[PDB]
């Protein structure tokens, strides 16, 4: 559990009860405040006290208030918890259908992890913005927003983006235009039989094809690359992971047209869930793939 | 009044009005290339788009000034639509666009059609932006339980921060919010106060004038202490029932009983004046009487 698993739990909860805004306050990059408010479906009232027994972790670790309101109900509720996850305080509050989680002071009670975060909070932010970067990239029709507020500063709004139906439009929210313009989409070909010989795959293997991949990398032109990958992401069915294997393909294949730079990569492969637990096939796809687009 | 201010004071009100409690300002070189208001308000539903078309109604006025698009989703509807406006307000095209229940404006090279005007925006681009942010900085202080947001982007550089409430549920959080906790230490209430004797006195007004008393005024000001205060005027938010405006003789008055104690600096000044709509015409009835409150507060608030 870190600063960036922390916020990762929460998204997915807020995204699991059908959220169509997602705001992640911050203040002191979340050293002193981690605070996700969406418009969710929210938490019936009969099930106030079965919430922790994720959320139990973190009531563990630092000061958890909650407010919630289910459409069914009329008002919403406010909760206090105490660090074995039972519930202080339980009072009506006026609110907007949903949720927010508020995560106070996280590690206050493991001094040694809150020291350690504190220290090294530039490394523990950075990774908790890639989290957030790759929830907001593919996040298609929802909006999802994060602020922060340093010390006794103004709150500076930190990433939003639009509600937009396409992860284009959302790598431009991120990122800017103009990370856009150097950008190709993903174009999927079959994969060919040096790529196939080259992975020991059979005109059998390849013929159920079931991987279907899509996004965008960055052109392989001389320059327009990047310093190092800082930007790649990468999703198996929308949700964000790190596959080795295939990074590791990716990057090789670019490098071979641009030695020196690393790509921009957003990347979704979508399979049937038999082959979740054929990579060597999913990885020819990706090289042939990318061969047609950079040639 | 064509100003970017009171475009964005139209827009900003309209996602007021249509019920958001998230509100994205986006602009581009101060708004000169872009102005993109994006909420999660109630949308529009599809049988008002032809009529869908102060700023000199706001879309229509914009349309004839400005490449307008608008994608929006009403709760009624199974998915949203994205439309594009030509400059008599004429919808360009009409397309089905998922996306979750609000409305986004984006208001592309605000007066283009206007060349004169354009000029004039370009080379005032500087008061002409911090007259729109003072407008913003006002709507973000007394919008309690919305979260205001804006950025502003020069060139291809990265959007830069210019305000963000958090949807807190008060007005002294939302100064935080915009000014920071620093600009908080240096605040008291208002306290409101009956209006004394000599002051009804200094207003002629009698005992019957200030019994039917129906205004209620709070927000927050900064202590009288000699240091503690400001330079300018820049800082000065008066809203009456909740909306900004500029009350003169309040104005006046209100600076006026800050420098009986500190006559070298200015004050910070959140103020809201709630009154019975019939009363408000800025022409307010009874002023007398407003103005009483005003100076017998103050003056307590600043023995001790």
């Amino acid at each position: 559990l870190s600063l960036s698993t922390a916020v990762k739990e929460l998204v997915e909860n807020s995204l699991d009860a059908g959220a169509t805004n997602i705001d992640l306050k911050l203040k002191d990059y979340g050293v002193d405040l981690i605070e996700v408010s969406d418009n969710g479906c929210g938490v019936e009232e009969e099930n106030f006290e079965g919430l922790t027994l994720a959320l139990s972790s973190l009531c563990a670790l630092s000061d958890v208030t909650i407010s919630t309101c289910h459409a069914s109900a009329k008002v919403g509720t406010r909760l206090m918890f105490d660090h074995n996850g039972k519930i202080i305080q339980k009072t009506p509050y006026p609110r907007p259908r949903g949720t927010t989680v508020s995560v106070q002071q996280l590690f206050s009670t493991l001094p040694v992890r809150h020291k350690e975060f504190q220290r090294n909070i530039k490394k523990e932010y950075a990774k908790m913005v890639q989290v957030l970067h790759a929830y907001c990239i593919i996040s298609a029709g929802i909006r999802v927003s994060c602020t922060n507020q340093l010390g006794q500063g103004k709150r500076q709004p930190v990433v939003c983006t639009g509600g937009s139906p396409s992860i284009k439009e959302n790598i431009g929210s991120v990122f800017g235009q103009k990370q856009l313009q150097s950008l190709i989409p993903f174009v999927q070909l079959p994969p060919s039989d040096s790529v196939c010989e080259e992975y020991g795959l059979s005109c059998s293997d390849a013929l159920h094809n079931l991987f279907y991949i899509s996004g965008f990398i960055s052109q392989c032109t001389h320059g327009v690359g990047r310093s190092s990958t800082d930007r790649q992401f990468f999703f198996i069915n929308r949700r964000p992971c790190d596959p080795a294997k295939v990074c590791r393909l990716v990057n090789e294949v670019y490098h071979m047209y641009n030695r020196h730079q690393y790509p921009f990569v957003v990347l979704n492969i979508s399979v049937d869930s038999e082959c979740v637990d054929e990579e060597k096939l999913l990885l020819a796809v990706l090289k042939t793939s990318l061969i047609g687009m950079f040639d």
